[PDB]
This record gives structure tokens, C-alpha cells and sequence, in this order.
């Protein structure tokens, strides 16, 4: 984590209890967001925001020297929240900023991020794994070609073997951390995923990620 | 209503129960967008998205020849949506298509929208004012100049005796139904009878009706 500490843990709370997910910063005008999927900040069908929405940038069994950070703003995908559409299962938080240090000031990288980029493309996927065989505190990976969804969908799947907690982690182009963000986390199925699905990082996703970026 | 049909009435429920709100069709890609209040589609600070949400153009002691269209997306600003701040009391409404028409094919019109437009301009403010001495069956208007919130807020106010449900209702410039939309009836102070509030149409509002328009 701490070589890429721009990936993190997410916190936060619905009616139905306590709850984990992943995000990354992402270079914005506001230096305060942080991509996630929609899942992890909004019920989907009509409902409310997740709650005490914390994220913990390079968290490594517990937090790190860059602290945790609350949400402003939670900002979700129209048809995710509407309607639970898990092709646009993807979404901005927008943190505090503390004493006027942004969270981009404090850990001092983002990733850039990318959108409208050909299917089928190599990717290394990161996220906290939570659900077994992984214990919540680790940053892991998986890396592979992106297919087509079998079921359908305009998601893409990659092997990965990657669990609950993982979603809203992010997608990078290529090999490593180092690349644009392209797609999240969304789902797998289980027990015992081998192919992790992410949604298609489409003029959606751009025009959600410009106005959640300037602050909003 | 007749002469204006892109200007219609709201009907929605919370938790709370039936309400009524304004609208009106903004010419937008998608062909379905209608403006509005932020506080006519969600609920605010921890609250969520308004159930049963329909917009009938040109209502006129019952729907018009136009009918009665349902939400698909309900698209928030994320300040409204998170704080309930009034700065940001707008929102789009995405509605369904019915037999492949849209609301604005339907309608045949819409109304071009501004934004980041100079404070203190002539508006002509319109609504389904539903509460006594108005019944909510008819298309009202106030007109006049601008001026800024008494509390500071980005907002602005125009003399207005419309009452609740014309919430929502758009802001044209100058005089007339015909001109561009450039804010939307919020709310008023208990203290200062007769005056409408309607949010600043800035670069936030911009983005958001961008992300709405295309369906988003």
C-alpha cells in the first residue's frame, strides 16, 4: 500500500448494518475524490446514500500515516441509483478537506483516469478483499484480459479471485498501479469468484466523474 | 398552460405521502429532460429519492392531450442531495419513452437552458402554485428583477406570490415563456412573504444538466 497509496479502504454504514469496500483517488480539480462503485455509497432502487462513508487511503492492516477521510458528497451514477443498473455500477466520493489539505495533498498522489477506451483491454485490479480467503487488511491484485461479459452485459470481466470488500477498487490500464483508472470493482460470483466484472468506463462515467470532480 | 406545453405539473410520493411539484422540458439529447427542484425528486440530508414521480405537460385541470410521463432517472445535484443545500436545489427528471416517443418528440418544443449568465437579470417565473389562493390546477406566473439572497447564498429572489407545489417551476430570462431557463422556483424565508428563491444556474447545474440530458 504503501508504494501506491493512492488505492484505499472504504467504511461505511446502511439500515442493515456495517459494511467494507475499496475506492482509489483519482487526479480531480478538487484533489477530493475518490472513484468506488455504486454499490458502495448508494442502495440503488430510489433509496439512501450509505452513511459515515470513510476511506483510508494506503490502509494496511489499520490505517495509515495519511489518516482516514470522511465523504462531503456522495455522488452516484443516475441509473445505479435509480434503478440498480450494474452497468453503471460506478461512482464519485467527493472527502473533507482538513485544515486545507485536500487527501490528494496529504498522500500525495492520484491516479489519472480514462474513459471511452477500446474493450478487451490488460488490467491490473486492486481492492481489500474481505470474505474468505482474505482477512479485510490487504491490498491485493489481479491482472489479466478484460472479456465481454457472458451473460450479456456491457461489463467486462478479468480472472481474479478477488472477494466481498474488494468492490470499488480500482482498475488500472496495463501491468501495476501506475496506470490510467478504467473501470472498478463490481461483482463476482460465489463461492470462490474466478472472474471479477467492472463496469464499461463510458461518456457516463466521464461526464459523472467531471462534475463530481469539481465538487458537486 | 396550452401555449406553453414544455412547462408541466409535478406529482410525486415520499413516506411522507402525495405531493406535487413544477417542471419544465429542457431541450436535451436524450429528448426526455425536464428541470426542476432538487427538493421535488429527493428528500435531502439523509433522506431519499421521491417515489412515483410524473410529469404532465401542459396541465390544465387535468392532464392535457400529452398525457402523463413517468421517471426513469432521477438525477439530483449532489449538494442537494447530500446537505439539503439550497445553493444547489436543482435537479433533472429523465423520463421513460413511451412507444418509442419521447417526451420532447411528443411535445414537439423545449426550452433552451443557461447557465453561468450575469446575477440581477429580468425573469418570468412559472408553476402549479397548489396551495389556497391557488388550487393547483393552473399555470401561474411571476415577473420581475432579481435580486440577491438576503442571507448571502448564492440564490436569488424575484417577487413571487405563487405557493407550494410550484416548486420546480422554471426561471425564464426576460419576458414570456419563450426564453432560455435559467433557475427553477426553490423556496422562500418564513420572514419575507411574496418573494421566490431560485438557485444560482452556475457550472455545477451546467454539469449536472450535461451528465442528465444524455441520461445519464
Amino acid at each position: 500500500p504503501a508504494d501506491s497509496p493512492h488505492i484505499g479502504k472504504v467504511f461505511f454504514s446502511t439500515n442493515q448494518g456495517d459494511f467494507v469496500c475499496s475506492a482509489n483517488i483519482v487526479a480531480s480539480a478538487n484533489q477530493s475524490t475518490v472513484a468506488t462503485a455504486g454499490h458502495c455509497l448508494h442502495d440503488g432502487n430510489g433509496g439512501q446514500f450509505a452513511r459515515n462513508f470513510v476511506f483510508a487511503p494506503a490502509y494496511d492492516y489499520g490505517e495509515s500515516e495519511h489518516g482516514v477521510w470522511a465523504a462531503e458528497e456522495l455522488v452516484t451514477s443516475a441509473e445505479w441509483a435509480n434503478r440498480g443498473d450494474f452497468e453503471h455500477d460506478y461512482a464519485f466520493a467527493v472527502l473533507e478537506t482538513k485544515g486545507g489539505t485536500t487527501v490528494q495533498q496529504q498522500v500525495g498522489t492520484a491516479s489519472p483516469i480514462a474513459f471511452n477506451q477500446p474493450r478487451g483491454q490488460y488490467y491490473s485490479a486492486y481492492g481489500y478483499p474481505a470474505a474468505a480467503p482474505f482477512n479485510g487488511q490487504e491490498l491485493h491484485s489481479c491482472h489479466g484480459t478484460a472479456t465481454n461479459d457472458p451473460m450479456g452485459s456491457s461489463t467486462q470481466g478479468i480472472p481474479c479471485n478477488m472477494t466481498g470488500g474488494s468492490s470499488g477498487g480500482p482498475w488500472f490500464l496495463g501491468n501495476g498501479t501506475g496506470g490510467a483508472q478504467n473501470s472498478t470493482n463490481s461483482y463476482g460470483y460465489t463461492f470462490l469468484p474466478n472472474v471479477m466484472f467492472g463496469p464499461y468506463f463510458g461518456s457516463g462515467a466521464q461526464q459523472n466523474y467531471n462534475y463530481a470532480s469539481t465538487t458537486n
